[PDB]
């Protein structure tokens, strides 16, 4: 009879095969795909000149960590020029991850750009030969990609236009990566900038994420193929309101489980600007908190894995070992943390539990 | 937006609670709420006049099965007339349900009507003054309710128009229900008339049930406080090509998956016309699948808990034992198939986790 | 995908045949479709009791006005008592209608009902039995329909939810109409109450006419068939900032230039607590807009043809006469502004330039 | 409460300027934007090597067409290299083209890409960047742009999915192009690809144009600062059933009339495959509908106004003169057309002094 599916068992196998391995139990994403323009202001706040040459030494130290981050990192996300450089030994990075266990993953969007007639809104671009692109792609090493669409707390935002049009291209983008035999990471970053409280985030996230789903239905995208990297559910950066880890994690974890198919194979959390402690302590209680959670809830962090490292290297390459020894300390954190077996101290525990406190109505 | 939330936290402990109660471990539904003209189908089958008596007495047969059915079953659907009929005893059917440990369930719904400009498609009536009938269907007994909506699969249906509609219709529904205290079961009826095959079905059930969320999104419904009772993934009544049950249970286990959030209370499936062991068989294979399945999966039958129990019964008042111990047999059968643990022997449970060298990519 | 003509040649000429009358250059509509809670305050606000001979008597006073009104009146809208109420001299109202020229519409809505997590937000119900209902009132002497919507401009309202739900109910209700040869009145209205500006009525206007639009689109509409009921886009109630009348006109033009098809056979504005020299006037700069306007721009006013002759009655019979002498008075000054020739008159205005305008809130 | 005006009234102004001189009376739009693979295959037809040498005197022979076509030019569209193409006399071709009267344009679409999921359908790519090529279009003389996406008519095409995708395209494109100035010409190309009749392809134009103008909706577009570029309506190219050019103009305006809003400054025909003849004739039959037609009924032709030309020439710059006679002759036509006052094989005639209203409802 007539049909027309997207994807065959055998790209459907190849696709649900490479999220899983990602993130296996006790692993997360290293997000280093910061573009030229971006990476420039890292190294800008180490008093480092933007050079290729700092750029990829850099990106050399994190992706030669020793052995330790092998069991922690299921993926490492890269900027187009990266996936085309090479280590100090020949080696192009993309080997150099995959002989660490890694699976390679490029950033494929290209940026985000104003939408007309809302209050400082956007969408994100770089559809344009995004196909050809992921092909060249996956023959040079990458079996995932990335793509973060930008939506903001505000006064009337984010507006029904932003969350459809942000949500379709989203859509686009995974239907595409599919084509090529890449995973598709869909990133749809709700900011934490304003002064917005707990509930707010957690009702824009439950919008949000609903739209992203439907998106991807009509666009006929095989979920068990594509990995969501959202927000935490937290307050505002700005909010008055305090709350609790276990508060953030229950808001979050409540906010997914409304949204959320089951057949999503992961949920790689964005730092978001959170310290590199928060971070950790955060994903720990979100993997601790009591509700029934049918995908890993784990990380892909940028800042939150980079912070320190970037910091004791200082753009000097005798720095090289206690840059490299930073990574590893939060590459481990929150491999810990995405098991629920992370305690903040230094590294041993014991006891990992918080009973006597049910009631999650309120959420 | 994101003015006045639809529930206070109390609110939704309730409906909750009652969504738990309903489908808790090893329970299930019995749907006895045909409306008086679908009811005389049945009792013309048997060769029995129509009256308010025969309903009656029928529905008391039922109702009143003895306590072998109570850890089965979890609800009760019944039709307005029914909700205010009493047993032999005086004692209102709501009161005998509730005192054999069953929640109270009443079907609000005023059948389908023609969608103009569709090939034979409907939508279903049943909004006005639907909250003032749920504050006193809660008032007299009731704590949860029904509405059916019917979609068919053919050359041009479902039509977007059709799935559009039918899914905004059932938000509505479901959101008067929560304001007045009655958990709402949804119930998107995809008809197994036609010679579609089970891929032709799944590929419908999961774009149905993905535009049964979102409208449910953009109605603010509190999923947690809702219950889903959709057909089984099945091949068309008049699909030539054979399946097997282990087909059956992973292409309708993988189109919730990707469709059903975590946070629905539980999926209770309509027999659709399968016979009374077809119907348990499947339900069990179901529950047997390997994939991860956050919600219950167990029934809310009609046909298939009444069949035989209306066959044995023939409107003759001698054949009341015997009547009620066909539908007792029903009760446990599928009390056990909710539960992935119905044999054909009965107690004994020792064959179990058959295989599992399988593929879910082919769905 | 394909076409399942929802109507055939025959009844499209009918409702185009039906929507071309009402609207036929110098005819407008009367608005007596009050219902009994809604008249009764009318009745309340010149000490008459509420009873069903007031009701009657006062229909009666504005059906049997002097020949005067027969040019300008090319239909009446009524409630559904008053449909089967008789003349003094037995004629029941319909065919006192007809006889003067008018074609007889009938409102079948149900009233508004709250629209559950929203800010105060509702949507309207009464399509449960409407197809049965048409099919009487059109044996009855009806031959078009009026449904009202309300939508409120405020702080996050409409929101998405409100406007796609009413857009929605809008659409059902006029395929239902459609189905048994009645001719829909379609009224969005967005109410004036707020302090918003005339910029921001007209935006809102845009935004909820283009989703009505496409409701109708997607229902399988026959535009031709039917007539659109909106605001005329103004300032709200309480806006600080004056406008004109020729700002007015340009902005309710312009909005509806952008959104509203020229297959639809006319627009019927309500009044909407405008004074009745103020909606005249307002009517005239509509169609002295020099803006090209492809459909009739009429009215259909209810307070602003029955504000001086309410008054002028008194619920005392012997003001019979004057009061019916008020009414003729709108009638005639309208016919002449839906043809852009009224000037005022400057005679009647002991009630004229009184605000109509009513508190919107609770039920 | 700031509206967030997507556009100034300068912005604007500058736009429905621009839009109006495009489509002023008897002028037309010369469609001369063939990619350099698409213009391969009109040179190919003519045993012409396809080097930029050869376009750029082709493109030359059509911008250098004697003054007569003055008249019948209100616009040019060219493909990027034609832009920054010089004549033989060093002028740059905008510079020609407005030397003649003409507003240049330029296509900015990346060409089609597939759909995943459908059965062959596509969307349009060229988003990317698409603000910045827009601000140096500008600059450098273009006023207005093009994009293109093509539906088909199929047995489940077009599907949901690719009428909101490519109206939703359409929208981001049209967006982007207001805001730096351009007038975006929205193209939604149905092809009369297949054996469906007239009405089949009238109800699809319908929904195709009910859908991009919810879109434009949605992403604030100024319709006044628009044109639509959209097929006839026309029955399928191996359709069997005949019609006349009178019922192809009755279908094509009843479809536009009731989904087209009158603020649109003008609607501008693809020729689609048509012959030069037959797309006057039927260009011509349209604007002779007695129907209301609020918006300017012209061309925008590629193949129409080139056929001839491009058969004439044969690659042989000896018979430019004759070539360009073939053009201009086509431009005059068309001009007529636009008007309705062409007549094939009798360009002489006097009639037009009744009107009156009749017509059928067999569309
Ligand atoms: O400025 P660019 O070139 O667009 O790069 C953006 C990129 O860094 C981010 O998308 C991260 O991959 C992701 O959001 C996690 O980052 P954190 O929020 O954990 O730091
Ligand atoms: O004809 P009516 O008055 O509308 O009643 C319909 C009602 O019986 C059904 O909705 C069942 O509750 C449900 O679909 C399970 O039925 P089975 O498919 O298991 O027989
Ligand atoms: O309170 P009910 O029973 O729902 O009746 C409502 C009815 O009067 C209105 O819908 C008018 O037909 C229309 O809005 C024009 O009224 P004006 O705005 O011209 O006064
Ligand atoms: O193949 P490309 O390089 O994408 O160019 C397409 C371009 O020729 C068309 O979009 C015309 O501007 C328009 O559709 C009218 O063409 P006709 O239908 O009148 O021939």
């Amino acid at each position: 009879p007539h049909s027309h599916p997207a994807l065959t068992p055998e790209q459907k196998k190849e696709l649900s095969d490479i999220a899983h391995r990602i993130v296996a139990p006790g692993k997360g994403i290293l997000a280093a795909d910061e573009s030229t323009g971006s990476i420039a202001k890292r190294l800008q706040s180490i008093g480092t000149e933007n050079t290729e040459e700092n750029r990829r030494f850099y990106r050399q130290l994190l992706l030669t960590a020793d052995d330790r981050v092998n069991p922690c990192i299921g993926g490492v996300i890269l900027f187009h020029e990266t996936l085309y450089q090479k280590a100090d030994d020949g080696r192009p990075f993309p080997q150099v991850i995959k002989s660490k266990g890694g699976v390679v993953g490029i950033k494929v969007d290209k940026g985000v750009v104003p939408l007309a007639g809302t209050n400082g809104e956007t969408t994100t671009q770089g559809l344009d030969g995004l196909s050809e692109r992921c092909a060249q792609y996956k023959k040079d090493g990458a079996d995932f990609a990335k793509w973060r669409c930008v939506l903001k707390i505000g006064e009337h935002t984010p507006s029904a236009l932003a969350i459809m049009e942000n949500a379709n291209v989203l859509a686009r983008y995974a239907s595409i990566c599919q084509q090529n035999g890449i995973v598709p990471i869909v990133e749809p970053e709700i900011l934490p900038d304003g002064d917005h409280d707990l509930k707010r985030c957690q009702y824009v996230t439950e919008k949000v994420l609903a739209a992203v789903y439907k998106a991807l239905s009509d666009h006929h995208i095989y979920l068990e193929g594509t990995l969501l990297k959202p927000n935490m559910v937290t307050p505002g950066h700005a909010c008055t309101q305090k709350y609790s880890h276990e508060e953030i994690a229950m808001a979050t974890v409540t906010a997914l489980r409304r949204t959320v198919p089951p057949a999503v194979t992961g949920v790689t959390f964005l730092s978001g600007g959170q310290s590199e402690e928060e971070a950790s302590i955060n994903l720990n209680a979100i993997n601790k908190c009591p509700l029934l959670k049918p995908w890993a809830l784990t990380f892909s962090y940028g800042r939150a894995l980079q912070a320190s490292a970037l910091k004791a290297w200082g753009g000097k390459k005798e720095n090289l070992k206690a840059a490299q020894e930073e990574y590893v300390k939060r590459a481990l954190a929150n491999s810990l943390a995405c098991q629920g077996k992370y305690t903040p101290s230094g590294q041993a525990g014991a006891a990992a539990s918080e009973s006597l406190f049910i009631s999650n109505h309120a959420y």
